[PDB]
C-alpha cells in the first residue's frame, strides 16, 4: 500500500458534527436525493399498531449536506412515527417522501406528510383510515399509492396520497404490478388467517373500477420479475406460475412428484426463476431449481441448499455488481457448511475459492470460506449486514465470512472481493457495518461491538488498501450509517449516542480525492468463466465485456464508467451457456449434465398448460437471457402428445 | 427512607471477584443447590443443529460460593455446548446436572456429562443419537429422562442418562405427565409440519413397553394443572377437548358462543383460564373461566390482548398472593389497560394508578400498563416479566409503562407490596431483578448499552432502595444469578469489558442483615376485596388472613413467615365469591353478572361428556376453591336432559 497522504488534515476540515439534544426512541437518518442537500432525521417509537398511545416525534432537516440541521418538529406537531413504518421514499429522482404517522391523542385515521421536492417542503393530509402496512409506490407511476387499513380495507390514491378511495373491504395482502396493476387476495368467512387455503386472488387494472377473480383456493401469492406466483391448495400445496397477469396459469413442473413438500421462490427476474424446494420430510436443506423463460420447466441446479427450518431463509445472494453471479450456502456430505458460487446464472455451481490471504491449511472442511447471508442472520449469528454490492461498483462485493471454526462463526470477519466473488481476502477483523458510494470509489466500514466507537475505516481503491480515521474525540455507540445517493457522491453520515444524547457526524471526502484518475490508474480485468480457453475469457452469458479497476492505493476521484465503452460482441456457446435440461443435473465440480438416476428408462413427461409433452434431449437447454451464438448447439425436442393432464387448480 | 447504615463496609468484604481469561461465545452461570457452594460457568456456541462444526466449550467450577473458580475444561474436551441447550439443572435437592454436548469433530451421537453430587463429579456417556431438544427430567422421578432426536425419535433413560432406549420413531412432540406418564404425538406421512391436524396422540405409563392411541385428528396438545388438552380438527374447524383421566375419556369445551382460535392461559387443580380469539384476529380476545372439571366456561374478561403472530398475552399470575392475576386488555378508546382480578378471574378491575403520578394531561394517559409476555412479543424494551414469589407474600416487581410512547420505549420498574393492588415507581428505566431471603432482599441491575457497576437493593420489600458500587471497573451486564434457598443471601453477576474478557462478582448480604426483625418492624395489612364492608376486608376466596409487612427502611432479617400462623376465619359469601355462570358476564365496573344479550330466551344447554344439560341459574356459580359460608348464595341447578349430543371427536 504505502499510503502516506495526510488524510487527517483533509478530513478534519470536512468532519461536520451536529449534536441532537435529547432524542428519545429510535433515530432514523436518510439522505434525500442526489446533489440536493436534504438530510432528514426522524424520531420513531416501537408501539403496537391498534394501541392508541401519546407521543411526539422529533424531526430535523439539513439543507446544506449535514452542516446544520433545522428543527422542523412543528411540521409534525401532535403526531408520532412508528419504527416499522418510518419513511416511504419514492423511486430514484422522484423526489417523493411520505411520512406516515399517527395522531398523538388518537383519531379515526392516520396522518401523512407528503413532499415532492426532495423533502424541502411537506404538506399535511389526514387519512380516512389507519394504515396496517406502509405506503406502496407503484413502479409505473410514483403518484399512485396503495395501502392496507387496520380493517383490511384496500385504499388507493391517484394523486400522491392527497385523496384516498377504498376499493375493497376484505383484502388480506395487496401488491403493485406492472402498469399500475394491483393484485390482492380477499376472503369471506371470518378472518384471513382462518381462510388460508380458501382465498380468492383478484386483479385490477382500473385502480378500483374493474375486477377479475383470477384464482380460488389460494394460500399465498407473490410477484417476481415478469412472473406471477400463487400457492394453490389442491390437502396439497402446489405452485402455479403466470406470465400474463393472471389470465392463464400453469403449474410448476419438477423432475419428480414429491407430494406435500414445501416450495419457495428464491429470486426471479425478466429471464428465469429460482425456486427452492424443501427436502422431503423434516431433514433440513433443500434443492434449488432453475426454470426457462416461461418459469414452468425446472431442473435440479444445486443440491443440499441450506435454509432455516422456521422462516425458510437461505444464504442465496444476488451479486448486483456482476451479471449472472449468485452465491449461496450448501451442506457437504461431511455435514460442513460451504459457499457455492455460480457465474452463469445458476447453470453451474462451484465451490468458493479460499482467499489468497492464506492463513490456514475433516480437516479439509476447515479453511472453507462461508459468506454469511439471510440464513446466517436467521441462525442468530453475529452478522450485522448481508452481502453488499452495487451495479455502479462493478465487481465490488463486501460481506462477512467465517471459517469452519466455531470461534470464527461467533466473530466473523469482513472480506472484500473485486472480481464479483471469484477471489476474496480478509481485510477487516470482526463484524462491521459498511456501505458503498462514489460508484465504488469509497467504501466505509464501522466496528460492530458493545463498546463505543470513534474510528472510520475507509478505502479509495475499491477496498484493496484500508486506513483508519478518528472522526471524534467523544466516542459514540453506533446506530446507523447512511450515504448520499448518486454516482459521484462523496459524503457519509454517522449518528450515535453516549450513555442518552445523540449526535451526527457528516464527513466529506472531496479533499481526499482531489485528483481525477487517469488511464495509468485503471487496471482492466475480465469476468471469470468456468470453461477454459481465451475465446470466452470475459464472456458473461454470451456477452464479452471489459471492466476497469482502480490500482492499489489509488487515491483519486473516478469520473468514468467501469464498463469502458459499448463494444457489442457475441461469444460462442459452451457448457457454461446451457442449463441442465428437465431431469438432468451436474455432479459436484463437474461440467457435464448427466441424467437423474431414478428417471432413466421412463417417460419424460410434464404437463404444460394442461397438455402433456415428451422430452427428447441430450441434457442441456439454453440459459434464459444468454445471448451466445454458435459453438455448442445441443439437440432437444419437445413433442406434443396432446394427452391432457390437469395442471391448473384455478377457475 | 432515612437509611444511613454503612452498606459499603459490609458488602465490600463480601464482594468476591473472579476474572475469566480468553472466553469466546456466550457465558452461562448457575448456582448448583442450596448451601452447596457449587457454581458452574459454561461456554456455549450458537451453531446450527445439523451442521457439524469444530469447537471447545470452557467449563469452570467454584466450590467455595464463587470465591475461586477451577478450570475443569479437560472433563469435557473435544466437545462443545450449544446455547439453545446449555445446562439441564434438576430439582433443588436432586443434585443432578446434565451437560448435553456435541463432539468437536462429529460423531454418531451427542455426549452428555452427568452428575448426581451437585456438579462436584461428572461422568461421561456417549449418546446413541443426536438430540434435537434438551433433556427433560420427569416431575415424578429425576432419574427418568426423555429426549427427542434429530430424526424425530423418542429416547428414554431409566438410570439418569446412563443407558438410553428408543421407544418411537415418528414423534413430533413429547411431554412428561404425572407418575412418569409420557404423552407424545406421531405421524405417518412425510413430516410433522405437513400433518398438522392429522396427528395421533399416544400414551405410555411403562416407559415404552405398552401404548394407547388416545386421540386422532390432533392439531396440538398440552398439559395444565390437573387437565390434559388437545386441539382437535373436527371437519375444517379446530375445537378443544379436555380430559382429566390422562386421556382415557375426553370432553369438548363448552362455551356460550365457528373456526375461532383457542388458547390456554393457565390451569390449576381448581379451574382453567382459556383465551378465545375474536373472529377476525383483530388482536384481542376473551378470557373464559371453567369449573372444577374444566368443561363449562364463561366470559370472564373482554378484549384480552394477544400477539397476532405467537399468541402471547400479558396474563400474569401473581404467585405472591393467592387468587390474584394481572393481564392487559384494550379499552373502547383503543388504549391499553392492565386489568387485575383478586378472586381468580371472577371479577376484574382496572389497575390503580401509582400514588403521586409523575404524568399528572389526558384521561387515557397516566394509566399503568404492567408488561408481560405480550409486551415481550411486541419487541418492547422489557427485560423481565413480572416477578413474584409465594414466600415473599404480597411482593410483586415488574416493568410498567404509561400512555406515552416514550415510556413504552423505556419502561420503569414498579413495586407492589399488596399483591398488585397499589403500585409505585421505584427505579427509572429497565432492570434485571431477583428476589432473595424469601422477600428480605430485592436486587436490581440497570439494563442499558453502557457498562454498569451499580447494585440496587432493598431490604424493606422494595420500599427504600440503595445503590452499591461493586467494582471500580464497569462491565457490560450479561446475567444475574441467585443461590437457591429460603434464607439465601448470595448473588452472582457476570459481564465483560470491551478483545472481550469476562469477570464474575459474587456478593454476600449476610452482614447487611445482622439483626432479626421484631414486633415494631412489621406493619400488618389485609388483602383487597372488591365488595364493600369491613366484614370482608382481607378475604381471599372465603378465607380471611392477616399478613405482615416490613416497615419502611427496615434493615433486619425476617424471622417468621409473612402470614400469621393461625386457623383463618371463614368469610360470608358475596358477589366476589362467585364466577359468572354459563352465558353470563360482568360489565365494566360491575359486580353483577348479567346475561349475554344473544342468549336471552334460549335453552342454556352444554354437552357434558356427550350428554346435554339444562342450566337454570340466577347468573352465578361458586368459584372452584372458594371456601366461603353464608351470606349470598344464588340458586343454580344442572338437570340431566334426554338429549345425548356428540361432544367428542376422538376414539
Ligand atoms: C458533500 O457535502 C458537501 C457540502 O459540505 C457538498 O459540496 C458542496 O458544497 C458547496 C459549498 O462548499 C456547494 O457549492 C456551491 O457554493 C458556491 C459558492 O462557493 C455557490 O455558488 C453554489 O450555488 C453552491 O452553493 C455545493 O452545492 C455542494 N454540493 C452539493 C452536492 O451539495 C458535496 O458536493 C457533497 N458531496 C458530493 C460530492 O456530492
Ligand atoms: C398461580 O400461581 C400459583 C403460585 O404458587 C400456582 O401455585 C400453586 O399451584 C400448585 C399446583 O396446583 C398448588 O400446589 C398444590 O398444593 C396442594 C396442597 O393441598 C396439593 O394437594 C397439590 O397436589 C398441589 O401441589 C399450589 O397450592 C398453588 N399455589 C399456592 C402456593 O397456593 C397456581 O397454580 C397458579 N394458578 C393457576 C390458576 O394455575
Ligand atoms: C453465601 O456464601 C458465603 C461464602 O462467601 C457462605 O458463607 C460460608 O458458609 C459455609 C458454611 O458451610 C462456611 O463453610 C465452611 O464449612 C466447613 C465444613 O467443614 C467448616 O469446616 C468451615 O469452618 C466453614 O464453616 C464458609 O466458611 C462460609 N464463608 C463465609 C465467608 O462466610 C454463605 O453461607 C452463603 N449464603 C448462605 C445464606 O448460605
Ligand atoms: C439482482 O438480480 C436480478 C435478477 O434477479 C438482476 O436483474 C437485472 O439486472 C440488470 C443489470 O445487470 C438490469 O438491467 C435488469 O433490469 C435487472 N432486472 C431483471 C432482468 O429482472 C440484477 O442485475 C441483480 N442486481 C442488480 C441490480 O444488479
Ligand atoms: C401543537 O398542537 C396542539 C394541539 O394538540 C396545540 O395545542 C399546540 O399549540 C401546537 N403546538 C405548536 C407549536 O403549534
Ligand atoms: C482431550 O484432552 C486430552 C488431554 O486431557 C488431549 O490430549 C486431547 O488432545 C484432547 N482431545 C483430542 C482427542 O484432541
Amino acid at each position: 500500500c504505502g499510503r502516506l497522504p495526510d488524510f487527517i488534515a483533509k478530513l478534519t476540515n470536512n468532519t461536520h458534527q451536529h449534536v441532537f439534544d435529547d432524542l428519545s426512541g429510535s433515530v432514523s437518518l436518510s439522505w434525500v436525493g442526489d446533489s440536493t442537500g436534504v438530510i432528514l432525521v426522524l424520531t420513531t417509537f416501537q408501539v403496537p399498531l391498534v394501541i392508541v398511545s401519546f407521543g411526539q416525534s422529533k424531526l430535523y432537516r439539513s439543507e446544506d449536506y449535514g452542516k446544520n440541521f433545522k428543527d422542523i418538529t412543528n411540521l409534525i406537531n401532535n403526531t408520532f412515527i412508528r419504527t416499522e413504518f418510518g419513511m416511504a421514499i419514492g423511486p430514484e429522482n422522484s423526489g417523493k417522501v411520505i411520512l406516515t404517522a399517527e395522531v398523538s391523542g388518537g383519531s379515526r385515521g392516520g396522518r401523512v406528510f407528503r413532499s415532492s421536492d426532495f423533502a424541502k417542503n411537506f404538506v399535511q393530509t389526514d387519512l380516512p383510515f389507519h394504515p396496517l402496512t406502509q405506503m406502496m409506490y407503484s413502479p409505473q407511476n410514483s403518484d399512485y399509492l396503495l395501502a392496507l387499513s387496520t380493517e383490511n380495507g384496500l385504499w388507493v390514491s391517484k394523486n400522491f396520497g392527497e385523496k384516498w378511495e377504498e376499493i375493497h373491504k376484505a383484502v388480506c395482502l395487496a401488491k403493485w404490478g406492472p402498469n399500475n396493476i394491483i393484485f390482492f387476495t380477499t376472503h369471506v368467512n371470518g378472518s384471513c388467517k382462518a381462510d388460508l387455503g380458501a382465498l380468492e386472488l383478484w386483479r385490477t387494472s382500473d385502480l378500483g373500477k374493474t375486477f377479475k377473480t383470477i384464482g380460488v383456493k389460494i394460500y399465498s401469492f407473490g410477484l417476481g420479475g415478469r412472473f406471477l406466483f400463487a400457492s394453490v391448495m389442491a390437502t396439497t400445496r402446489r405452485i402455479h406460475v403466470s406470465t400474463d397477469q393472471g389470465d392463464t396459469w400453469s403449474m410448476a413442473q419438477l423432475p419428480s412428484v414429491g407430494q406435500e413438500q414445501f416450495y419457495s421462490i428464491l429470486a426471479a427476474n425478466e429471464d428465469m426463476v429460482f425456486m427452492h424446494v424443501d427436502e422431503p420430510g423434516d431433514t433440513g436443506f433443500g434443492t434449488i431449481f432453475t426454470s426457462d423463460d416461461r418459469g414452468i420447466v425446472y431442473s435440479k441446479s444445486l443440491d443440499r441448499h441450506l435454509y432455516t427450518t422456521t422462516g425458510g431463509e437461505t444464504d442465496f445472494t444476488n451479486v448486483t455488481s456482476l451479471r449472472g453471479v449468485y452465491i449461496t450456502s450448501t451442506l457437504s456430505e461431511d455435514n460442513s457448511i460451504q459457499s457455492m458460487i455460480t457465474f452463469d446464472q445458476g447453470g453451474r455451481w462451484e465451490h468458493l475459492r479460499k482467499p489468497e490471504n492464506s492463513k490456514c491449511d475433516k480437516n479439509k472442511n476447515e479453511c472453507s470460506l462461508h459468506i454469511h447471508a439471510s440464513y446466517s442472520i436467521s441462525q442468530k449469528l453475529n452478522v450485522p449486514m448481508a452481502p453488499l454490492s452495487e451495479p455502479n461498483a462493478v465487481g465490488i462485493v463486501i460481506a462477512h465470512g467465517s471459517v469452519g471454526d466455531a470461534i470464527s462463526v461467533m466473530v466473523p470477519d469482513v472480506y472484500i472481493s473485486d472480481d464479483g466473488g471469484y477471489s476474496w481476502a480478509k481485510m477487516l477483523e470482526g463484524p462491521h457495518y459498511y456501505t458503498i458510494l462514489d460508484s465504488g470509489g469509497i467504501i466505509v466500514a464501522i466496528e460492530h461491538s458493545n463498546r463505543p466507537i470513534n474510528v472510520i475505516k475507509f478505502s479509495t481503491d475499491e477496498g484493496q488498501c484500508w486506513q483508519s480515521y478518528v472522526f471524534t474525540q467523544e466516542p459514540i455507540y453506533f446506530t446507523g450509517l447512511a450515504s448520499e445517493p448518486g454516482a459521484r457522491s462523496m459524503n457519509i453520515s454517522i449518528w450515535g449516542f453516549t450513555e442518552r444524547q445523540w449526535v451526527s457526524y457528516t464527513v466529506d471526502f472531496k479533499d481526499i480525492l482531489e485528483r481525477n484518475c487517469e488511464e495509468d490508474d485503471y487496471t482492466t480485468w475480465l469476468a471469470h468463466s468456468t470453461d477454459p480457453g481465451d475465446y470466452k475469457d470475459g464472456c458473461i452469458l454470451g456477452y464479452k465485456e471489459q471492466f476497469l479497476r482502480l490500482r492499489k492505493s489509488s487515491v483519486c476521484q473516478n469520473g468514468r464508467d467501469y464498463v469502458v465503452a459499448k463494444q457489442p460482441s457475441v461469444c460462442p456457446c459452451s457448457l457454461e451457456d446451457f442449463l441442465c435440461d428437465f431431469g438432468y443435473f451436474r455432479p459436484e465440480n463437474a461440467s457435464e449434465c448427466v441424467e437423474q438416476p431414478e428417471l432413466k428408462g421412463h417417460e419424460l413427461e410434464f404437463c404444460l398448460y394442461g397438455k402433456e409433452e415428451h422430452l427428447t434431449t441430450n441434457g442441456y437447454r439454453k440459459i434464459p437471457g444468454d445471448k451466445c451464438q454458435g459453438g455448442m448447439n445441443p439437440a432437444r425436442e419437445v413433442k406434443d402428445l396432446k394427452k391432457k393432464c390437469t395442471s391448473n387448480f384455478l377457475n
